């Protein structure tokens, strides 16, 4: 049978993204990796699904939740912030990561949120960054990008003054392009990352939640967090109790 309500009962089809390093990304061989991928794989194993039974498809961020809602994938995993607005379209698992939205700029760029008034700020279409900047960065010219790589290329070229993306990805790009630096950190603890599932696949949602709680309780979450986000604080909520 099919208790988890999957497209194929023998395989879990996961929608993800290739350029949200270190949450979710492709290595040079094309394989999907990163914290969110390794955490999902660990949770999927607890559900009785081996690595070979989980298939990852890379999509632009804006395509992920409509793809799950339209039955193209069973799950979506790509640091997808849990919000009321997104809960109208899709269901979410319990939160597994809460952190900052970050403004990445050039070596002689912006210093604070005030510095963004009248500047060109890059954003990935469909992200929480795009909503935040529309509500809190009025006067900043928002330049929409399909993904992080194109936005960083524009930032490196001087097309845009800054780029608004997730903290760990901003941190990763500042390591890959040493001239880049994080100028502003905005709290996004009210929107923790959750695995996205079809409205309302209660079986898969409850199964994902159980696997997540287990991975946090046995220190698996802690181990992956230490591996992918070195130096980032881990709250007691996601650590063993
Ligand atoms: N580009 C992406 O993959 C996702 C970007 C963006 N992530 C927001 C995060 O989920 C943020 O709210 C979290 O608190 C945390 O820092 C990482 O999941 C979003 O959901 O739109
Ligand atoms: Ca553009």
């Amino acid at each position: 049978d099919n208790p988890l309500g999957l497209i194929d009962p023998t395989t879990i089809s996961v929608g993800t993204m290739g350029d949200a390093k270190p949450y979710a990304f492709t290595t040079a061989d094309g394989n999907f990796t990163g914290f969110d991928i390794e955490l999902f794989l660990n949770v999927a194993g607890r559900l009785g699904f081996k690595k070979e039974q989980v298939v990852f498809t890379g999509q632009e961020f804006s395509a992920l939740m409509p793809s799950v809602a339209n039955g193209r994938f069973d799950v979506a995993a790509a640091a997808i912030g849990t919000t009321a607005k997104r809960k109208e379209t899709v269901d979410f698992s319990d939160g597994y990561l809460a952190g900052f939205l970050s403004v990445l700029t050039s070596e002689a760029g912006i210093t604070d949120a005030a510095g963004l008034k009248g500047k060109r700020l890059g954003v990935v279409q469909g992200t929480l960054q795009e909503i935040y900047a529309e509500k809190n960065f009025a006067g900043t010219d928002l330049v929409k990008f399909p993904d992080n790589n194109s936005a960083v290329s524009a930032l490196n070229n001087g097309t845009v003054d800054a780029h608004f993306l997730d903290f760990e990805a901003a941190k990763d790009y500042s390591a890959r392009y040493p001239a880049l630096k994080i100028a502003v950190n905005i709290p996004s603890f009210d929107a923790p990352a959750g695995f996205v599932i079809r409205k309302g696949n209660d079986a898969l949602r409850n199964a994902l939640d159980k696997g997540l709680k287990e991975a946090m309780q046995d220190g698996t979450w802690k181990k992956l967090h230490e591996k992918w986000f070195p130096g980032t604080p881990m709250p007691a909520a996601y650590l063993p109790k």
